[PDB]
């Protein structure tokens, strides 16, 4: 075990402006899929000072109360009393969504069996896994997610009632190399900025942050006397969320995925239905990456897949195992070709992607949570 | 070892890139009058409507309508998108050396000695394909071309002790918007001869290369910060989440990422390595970086731990020093908003620092 190195990931809570827009975008997606499971949705949410704008394209036989969808999401996030900084009742909802609803045609809509239909766009997608945690994800991002989930739970239970939904966490971890695999040694640095009420002091918060959040989240084996704790380091932070800075769907794509580990091909997931390869292939690529680690073929893998618009079969598939694989990456390509079919139409069938389960992906990461079908690994015939 | 790798790129007329260009055009307009103007301008576009949203703090007075419409005109949209009939909703809120970072975040710098500009060939070719089509459109040599294009280049590599060397072109994809008065076969032939042959070196091309040209068979919502991989390295290296366009130099998502590239390119150009990934991270209100990490893919002679000492002695990566070194108060950001932020020697972060090692 030769070289020590540091690595940092960040994460944000449900009340961060960008993540509000991700959650609303997928809440809109779920609303359509509950009524029309083949609804084509591309819904970009922007938010600023008690205003929400929905923008993009929809083609659905559903009828959605966008005002209610938006306002429920914001209420659920925690901006339900104005005492928490904002009101979900006073929120402006401008809907600028180009809408169609399928017109009964003499021609059939799909001329193909849906599994053989060509990819809706081009693009690059990445799947990554690492056997350092049980959920096959980097500890840096998993801890950054769990810190936000911890604060959310303590907020909703009233145990720290001064908490407001807008939070941001960053965890730097100290690693050791092990023939291309990576093993967590200690916690280098932790940062937590979080929105608060007026009736609490910085010292109360910082102490409450260390004891009731960090100690509950991070295993004590990883925590040290030399760990740095930058807690509420910006100073005061009362006004945030919708009332704060401008939020947009697709500005937290690294937080959504792997926190710097592996790679990314550009695609924002939230707002987009399952016929968009930016989402479906990326979910499938994770599925492949996690399956290869869970089978014991490797300890750490980065998978790339690419498409062309109108072509069903992937253009290229690449495997990078950081030398932790026993077999060659070329050999492992054969294993993936024989155990998986990565055409978009087969990807939806395998992963059950017509279900309205997307709002839950819009915070705390799209990967690492076994509740989603792409996190349950496939047993491989190798 | 052999392996494949794919990068994509989009043209000036792609909805997302329109919004990136407008966002930085707005940034430049402010910096021409107030060089310390704080700008965070998110542009959304759909069907002849443009919405600007976010925060500004500037003593400049900007004709946002003119800034937006000139940008769209310059991209190539004269008539149906149209710059003359274009709605401009402006919803931008106004407020009011060892300074702390304006936010937290992760940033990555990456370089590779496969091309002269120290970038992956996959992304560089994908960029040049779009730049080629733009030039042929504006000169009238292919007047059927319209500004919205998308290119994807898959390249076949060979490993060389952690460095990567391009062997051949596996696949090329080009989708591009067009006029009604031209046939698919004319376009596809014109795509291969006048674009691809002019862009890609013939040594890399062979008769077993796949050409998916206009494969969709002859406008959607655009947003700033939806082309961040196209903006950077095309899948190679890594990304920390930050969208560059619309944000001024006091935002670390942009300034640190530009500085991290500068470090990454300097280490390759000095001959300390052939390929490197650098990570830097910050905390809000702290000037000095929290962590700095070096990953050389085993192409480095020195240890990555040793190379950390080289970077510590040759660079100061506090945001306030980063702006001074890289001259980031200049209005040069609209040019970064298409064709990649990295690989172009015209920008100060692409000129490498000679290292005392």
């Amino acid at each position: 075990s030769e070289g020590v190195f540091m690595f940092t990931s960040e994460s944000v809570g449900e009340g961060h402006p960008d993540k509000i827009c991700d959650q609303i975008s997928d809440a809109v997606l779920d609303a359509h899929l509950k009524q029309d499971p083949n609804a084509k949705v591309a819904c970009e949410t922007v938010c600023k000072t008690g205003m929400v704008l929905l923008c993009g394209e929809i083609t659905s036989m559903a009828m959605v109360d966008y005002q209610r969808v938006v306002r429920d999401t914001i209420k659920h996030i925690g901006y339900d009393d104005s005492a928490k900084g904002f009101d979900f009742k006073t929120c402006n909802v401008l809907v600028a969504l180009e809408q169609q609803s399928p017109d009964i045609a003499q021609c059939v809509h799909l001329d193909r069996n849906e599994e053989d239909v060509g990819a809706g766009d081009q693009g690059l997608m990445f799947g990554y896994a690492t056997d350092e945690t049980e959920e096959c994800m980097p500890l840096t991002i998993i801890l950054a997610h769990k810190l936000n989930a911890r604060m959310a739970d303590l907020r909703r239970s009233g145990l720290l009632p001064w908490l407001r939904p807008d939070s941001k966490t960053q965890v730097t971890v100290q690693y050791m190399q092990d023939n291309g695999a990576v093993i967590p040694v200690r916690i280098h640095t932790i940062v937590i900025s979080v929105q608060h009420n007026e009736d609490i002091t910085l010292e109360e918060m910082r102490r409450a942050l260390k004891e009731q959040v960090i100690r509950a989240v991070v295993p004590a084996k990883y925590l040290d006397e030399d760990t740095v704790y930058h807690l509420q380091p910006s100073g005061r932070f009362v006004i945030g969320g919708p009332q704060g800075d401008a939020g947009v769907t697709g500005h937290k794509i690294i937080v959504d995925t792997y926190g710097g580990w592996g790679a990314h091909g550009g695609g924002a997931f939230s707002g987009k239905d399952y016929t968009k390869v930016d989402r479906s292939a990326a979910y499938a690529a994770r599925w492949v990456a996690k399956s290869l680690v869970k089978a014991g073929l490797c300890r750490r893998v980065l998978v790339q897949v690419s498409y062309a618009i109108g072509v069903a079969e992937p253009l290229s598939i690449s495997i990078f195992t950081y030398g932790t694989s026993q077999k060659t990456e070329r050999e492992l390509l054969d294993v993936v070709h024989k155990n998986f079919d990565l055409r978009p139409g087969v990807i939806v069938r395998d992963l059950d992607l017509k279900k309205p389960i997307y709002q839950k992906t819009a915070c705390y990461g799209h990967f690492g949570r076994s509740e989603f079908p792409w996190e349950v690994p496939r047993k491989l015939v190798f």
